[PDB]
């Protein structure tokens, strides 16, 4: 396993080295999107939590196609704000309930070291 803790205040940095093999290493899941939402790394850890399958939702949209329920001012609003500003560092927690038994998570979502990437992280609770 790799070792990393969601939530570290380095975290970008650690997954800045991490292909998307060693991304499937974690013990959290880990999605990487555009400046848009659209998806473009997903690893194992996710799609054991959601029912995903990691390979054929990359290159969709998180907020328009696969999480319909995260369009709101809660989660899409301050992703889109993040995006705009150039800079986002937030954690709360949020449902996810479509097409799925309604599952509570820890979601943590922030800018990647990369530029035009984010980073949303999950976690059961």
């Amino acid at each position: 396993m790799e070792h990393v803790a969601f939530g570290s205040e380095d975290i970008e940095n650690t997954l800045a080295k991490m292909d998307d093999g060693q991304l499937d290493g974690l013990a959290f899941g880990a999605i990487q999107l555009d400046g848009d939402g659209n998806i473009l790394q997903y690893n194992a850890a996710e799609g054991d939590i959601t029912g995903r399958d990691p390979k054929q939702v990359i290159g969709k949209n998180f907020f328009k196609d696969v999480a319909p329920c995260t369009d709101s001012p809660e989660f899409y609003g301050k992703f889109k704000e993040g995006v705009a500003s150039g800079n986002l560092n937030t954690m709360f927690e949020y449902t996810f309930d479509y097409q799925m038994t309604p599952t509570k998570v820890k979601v943590h979502m922030k800018k990647a070291l990369s530029g035009d990437s984010y980073w949303v992280f999950v976690k059961r609770v």
